[PDB]
């Protein structure tokens, strides 16, 4: 794949935009839109390039530990034209205040919206947004490395595109990344919550395995 | 004089964080618990030391220093025992009287998990090759990076020093001879493994309330000012 196809493949994998149904209504309805985007991200992780050349056991493993990265990268990116507010659906959109009426969900949302407003001030495209996501798959459990340059290519191919000198090039690659560290870091602190009040196995693997 | 962080060449950038770097200390399973609880009691204070000195830390307010040390003060001790461990295989140079192998951390509930990232990361700055001058560069990156968007014109500061950090390690590859590209992809590469740093110490974190808060940082911060020079 050349920058430009590996772009297209990326843009043409993205899953849908899904709405909520109809505290304890806002975690139903929260759990309810997770397991809906759940299965759409496994669909969205078979068309990674290089993510079908692996094994199956390594496909589950890599999906197993980034799938809430990815489900949060996902909403702040659809948040970052609302600020203060986290657009769960288009017809469940949360404020800061409605993540106090559960216990630890505030911490979670505060900073989910510091990352959305991060990406609002990087001003955040499309097409770096889709790279973000598949290195966060790849990257969050040789070939898998190969794949990974691939990705630095074609954000680094983007960025020239848009106009960026050799300096910001890298600049914004770094800023961009580093992102990357803050959202690992508020999965560990969702997952962490998750098991304090407790997605399986067979719903991977029937999926994946056709 | 005083250089200001946004002034600095990559050379002065370099010489600066080289001449910031702490000491390596020697160490003094409850026994072992103890000694690396002791241990990282010390190289902390060194770390505030070290902190002061990291171009654009001291332009930040107290209660901003504080904030930052205290979300990456496990993330700074593990990339400096991961660094220090590069030239050991399967062992961890805690300290050089103790070096510990993977098995010796099984004495210890939950620790072979945190041992074997430890490892992992150990392993793939080795085979990376990791510069001395590219380390000193990704744990000041750690320093500024860790709670940035998890406290405009001093958010922007923090930006501001962190580009000029990301130039010093291009100037870097570039001086070893890595192609534009290359360069690029080293650069992912190594941005990546913090994310594997902060994951690392996400988990130490979740293993430590399971058996240094923000009022003892600010103490030990504050204290830095009454510190013979
Ligand atoms: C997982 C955790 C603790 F960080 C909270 N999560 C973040 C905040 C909103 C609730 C939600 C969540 C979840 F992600 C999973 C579950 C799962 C329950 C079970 O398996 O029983 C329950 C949740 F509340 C969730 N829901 C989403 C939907 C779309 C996009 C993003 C999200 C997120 C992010
Ligand atoms: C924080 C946690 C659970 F991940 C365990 N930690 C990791 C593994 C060894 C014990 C140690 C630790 C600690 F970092 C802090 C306290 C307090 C108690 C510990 F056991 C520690 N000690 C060190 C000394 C030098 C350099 C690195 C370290 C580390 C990393």
């Amino acid at each position: 794949l050349t920058a430009d196809q590996m772009v297209s493949a990326l843009l043409d994998a993205e899953p849908p935009i899904l709405y909520s149904e109809y505290e304890a209504s806002m975690m139903g309805l929260l759990t309810n839109l997770a397991d809906r985007e759940l299965v759409h991200m496994i669909n969205w992780a078979k068309r990674v390039p290089g993510f079908v050349d692996l094994t199956l056991h390594d496909q589950v493993h890599l999906l197993e530990s980034a799938w809430l990265e990815i489900l949060m990268i996902g909403l702040v990116w659809r948040s970052m034209e609302h600020p203060g507010k986290l657009l769960f659906a288009p017809n469940l959109l949360l404020d800061r205040n409605q993540g106090k009426s559960v216990e630890g969900m505030v911490e979670i949302f505060d900073m989910l919206l510091a990352t959305s407003s991060r990406f609002r001030m990087m001003n955040l495209q499309g097409e770096e947004f889709v790279c973000l996501k598949s290195i966060i798959l790849l990257n969050s459990g040789d070939h898998i490395h190969r794949v990974l340059d691939k990705i630095t290519d074609t954000l680094i191919h983007l960025m020239a595109k848009a106009g960026l000198t050799l300096q910001q090039q890298h600049q914004r690659l770094a800023q961009l990344l580093l992102i990357l560290s803050h959202i690992r870091h508020m999965s560990n602190k969702g997952m962490e919550h998750l098991y304090s009040m407790k997605p399986s196995y067979d719903l991977l693997l029937e999926m994946l395995d056709a």
